[PDB]
C-alpha cells in the first residue's frame, strides 16, 4: 500500500508533504521579554507543567527562518523553504528543569504550520512582518546603537500583536526563553484523547551577539479573551539576533498514563 | 489545566482552531470524470481498500465553499467560512460497498486544511481558481446549454492542472464519485504507526440540478511522478452543481488490528 | 512610437510594458465588459464632509448626505472574452465609497475611496480616474443548496469587510426582507472622476464614465448596518456614516467604454 | 486643484486618492530613500531582439548583447523615514530584466520587464516609466548561524524564483567565489524609462531617472545561472539567455529624487 512520513500517502512515499526530521533551521529574531500576569500564565501550564521560577517572566518573539531536511533539498526552493513567525513563550519548569511553554503560535506557511502540530507546537495562520537590519543606504536601521526594529501580527485581518526593539549594546547572553528547551503537548483531535506532554529535542544551538536594548509590546482586540489574559503587564528589554539549531524529534516528559 | 477540541488549549477552550463538528457545508462544484490507469490508482488504495467495480473510473474536482459550525456563527465573517479546494477522487470498494478515495487535495485555507488532516483527507496548501456562472452581462458564462466553466491548480507557483466544462443539459444525476462515502486513513506523524482506515458519516446531501457536458482536463509536471502516474489516459464529461452537505465525524472501517 | 499604428518604430503598447507587437501590456485597450455580485448599503453622511471631496464643477448631491458603501466581486473581459477562460485573471473583489453629487443639474456619484484586490482592475482604476488601492476585501455569498449560508429570501443575511495594511477598517452588514425591481440609487447614475497622476519630470481633468448595456437582476433589501475603524486616517473618518440605511444585495452587468470630458478647467 | 497649493479649492494630493488635507493619497512625494540585497545574474541576449525594445532616442549598448537578470528585496521610505515602523508597508520583491544601452554616447540600462509584490512600488514604477507588473517573487537570503543556507562566502548559493498569474517563469542561480569591489555594470547606469499613461478620454516621453547617494556593499560574484519558461508571450521570450553568464550577491542604497527629460520628441 501506498506510503510516507505524513499525508498523503503514495507508492514511494515521495508526496508526503512532510518531511522524516532532522530539519535544520537558521533564523532572525527581534524579541522582546515581558511581565505577564502569573496567574493567567499558570492557567496555560498543563498538568506537570509548573510555573517558573520567575512566574512572570515572559516573551513575544517574531521571527524569519530558513529550514531544510538533512539533504538540504528544499534550500535552492527559497519560496519552499522559508517562512515567518511570532510566538509566545512563558516560562515553566518540568522537575525542577527550566522550560518554556508556547502557548500560541502563528506563521505564514503551510508546512511549518502542519509541522508545528506534529511537535505540538499550536501554530496557526497569520500574517507577520518584521524589519530587517540594512547595513547600506538610509532605508532602515543597522545592527548598531540606537537600530530600531518592529514587528506586527494580523490574524484574520485585525492587527492583534505590535512591538519595537531600540538596541543599545551588543552581548553574548542569548535571552532566557530562547535558550531553554520546548514543552509542547501532543494532541489531535479524535475523529472516531491520550494528550502527551514532550520536549523538542534540538543540537547545535547557535547564536549571533545579540543586540539588546528596551523593548514595547502591544496586544489589541481579535483573538478573544484567553489570549488577551496573556496581556504585557510591563514590558522589558528587546533583543535582535540569529539563531540556529537542528531539530530532531521529541522526548517524552509524561503521557498521564499511572 | 487548559482545555480544547484542538490547539491550541486555552482554559476556556475558546482559542482552538477547530471547533468540534458537526459542520454544514454548502458548495459550487466544476467537476471533471476521467480514466486513470488502473494498475496506477490500485498502488494508492490502502489495505481494505479494493480496486472499484470500475477500477479506472476518477474524477478530478474543483469547489467553492461556505462552511460554518452548528451554531452557524462563522457565517458572518465571509473571510473565516469560505475556502476554495482541487481534489483528485479514485473508485474504490470496502466490503463490497463503493466509496471513493481521495489521494489528493489542496485548498487556499488553514482551518480547512488542518481540519482535513483530522478526517485523514490529504490536504495541502495551493492556488485554486474556478469560474462561477453569472446571471446578468456578458462577462462569463449562464447555467445553460453551452456554457463554459474553468478551473485550475497552481502549487509552489507552479500550473499543475487546469480543467474545463462546456455544459449540454440539466439533470437530476450526482455525478459518481460525489455521491458515495469517502474512506480516508487516519495517521498523523510519530513525535516520539497504527493508521486507521475510516469513512465520513455525512448526513442532508443534498444537488442542485446538475448540469452536464463535455470534460477537458490537463496535468503539467510540478507535482512529482507519484502524483503523475494519476494523469487522465481519457477525459469523459464535466458537472457543474451546487451542493451542500453536513459532516459529522469517522466512523472505523478497520483498525488492522488482529 | 508607442501607439501600434502606420510606420511606428519604438515598441507599443495601449500600457506598459511596452513591447514590439503590443502583447505585453499590462491593460487591454476599451470596451470592457463586467458582470458583478453586489453588497450594499445606503448610509448617511456629514453633507459638509462629503462637499470637501467634491472638485470644482460637481455640485453637491439633490440630497447631499446621501451616500453608499458597496462590496462587489467582478469577473470582466475584453470585447474578445479572453480572459474569461483565466477564472484567476478575470476576476477582482472590491469595496467603493460612493457620495451623491451633480453635473449641471444630472445627478451622478463621487468614488472618493476604493480598494481593490487585483493589480489589473487597480491600474484600470486609475485610467478612469477612479482612486483604486489595494486591499482584502471578503463578501458573503448567496447558496442555493445547504445550510452553511443565506439564501435570496426574506431573511437571509450578506456580510462585507474590508483590510487595510492588516486593520480591519469596514464593516457592513445586509438582512434583506424583499425583492424589489428598484435599483439602488447611487449604482445607477454616471459616475465623475478625477484624471490625474502624479508628475515626475498635473493637469486634472473631470470626466464621467460612459457605460451600455446597464443590467440588474431583482435587487433584494432590507436593513443595512455598517462600521468604520480606524486604520485609514481621519481625512477617511470624515466620511464615517452619520446614521444607517437600506441594504441591497443584487447582481450587475454593464459595458465600460472610455471617458467623457466634463471640465478640464481652462 | 489637486496641488496643495495657496488657494486651493477641490481635494488635493501627489496622487489618488484625493482628499481635503492630501493625507489620503497612495503615494508620497519623492525624494524616496531604498536599502537592498540583490541577486542578479549577467546574460547574453539577442542584440537584435533587445533593440526592438529600445524606443527612438535610445541606442544599443556599446556591448548590445549585455543583458540581466535581477532579483531584489527592498526596504524604502520616503525623507521623514516614516514608513520604516510598519514593515509591511515599506518592504517590496522585485524581478528585473536590464538591458544595456546608451543615450548620446552614455552608458545607460533600459528595463523592459519588471515584476513586484507590493501595489504601491508597483504604481510608483509607473510614475517613473518603469514598467511594473505583479508577481510573486522568492529570494535566497544569506545566513550567518546554523545550516539551513548559505555564507557570503566561497561555494554560497542563492536563488531566485518569478511567478506570474501562477506559472513559474523565471529560474536563477548564483554560486559565488570571491569577493570584489566593481559593481555590476548594468546595475551602476542611470535607466532610461518612458513615460506614458493611457488616455482615457499620449504623448511618451523618454526620461531618466535621478539618483543620489549609491552605494554597494562588497560583491560576491561567482558563476549563474537563468532559465525563462513559458507563460509570458513571445514578446518577453525573445528575449531569453543566449549564454548566461557571471552571478552576483550584494546590498544595495540609494536615493531616488525625480526624473530628467531625455527627449519629449519634439
Amino acid at each position: 500500500g501506498p506510503v510516507g512520513y505524513s499525508l498523503p500517502l503514495s507508492p514511494t512515499g515521495e508526496s508526503a508533504m512532510l518531511t522524516p526530521p532532522p530539519w535544520h533551521f537558521s533564523g532572525e529574531v527581534v524579541m522582546v521579554d515581558y511581565r505577564v500576569d502569573p496567574d493567567a500564565a499558570r492557567r496555560f501550564l498543563p498538568p506537570g507543567l509548573e510555573p517558573g521560577a520567575d512566574p512572570g517572566a515572559a516573551a513575544a518573539v517574531f521571527a524569519t527562518w530558513q529550514w531544510c531536511s538533512q539533504d538540504g533539498a528544499e534550500l535552492t526552493d527559497p519560496g519552499r523553504c522559508q517562512f515567518g513567525e511570532f510566538l509566545i513563550l512563558l516560562s515553566c519548569e518540568f522537575e525542577g528543569r527550566p522550560m518554556a511553554r508556547c502557548p500560541y503560535a502563528w506563521v505564514d506557511q503551510a508546512v511549518p504550520m502542519m509541522r508545528g502540530w506534529v511537535q505540538g507546537m499550536p501554530k496557526q495562520f497569520g500574517v507577520i512582518h518584521q524589519s530587517r537590519p540594512v547595513t547600506v543606504g538610509k532605508a532602515g536601521s543597522r545592527l548598531a546603537p540606537g537600530g530600531r526594529f518592529d514587528g506586527a501580527l494580523s490574524v484574520h485581518g485585525r492587527r492583534v500583536v505590535e512591538a519595537s526593539v531600540t538596541v543599545d549594546r551588543s552581548t553574548d547572553q542569548p535571552p532566557a526563553l530562547h535558550d531553554v528547551p520546548l514543552a509542547h503537548t501532543l494532541v489531535f483531535p479524535e475523529w472516531v484523547p491520550r494528550p502527551r506532554l514532550v520536549a523538542s529535542e534540538v543540537s547545535d544551538v547557535e547564536f549571533s551577539p545579540i543586540w539588546t536594548g528596551s523593548g514595547d509590546l502591544t496586544f489589541f482586540d481579535g483573538l478573544g479573551d484567553d489570549f488577551g489574559a496573556l496581556a504585557p503587564l510591563e514590558v522589558g528589554s528587546g533583543h535582535v539576533f540569529s539563531y540556529g539549531e537542528t531539530l530532531h524529534g521529541g522526548r517524552l516528559l509524561s503521557d498521564y498514563s499511572v
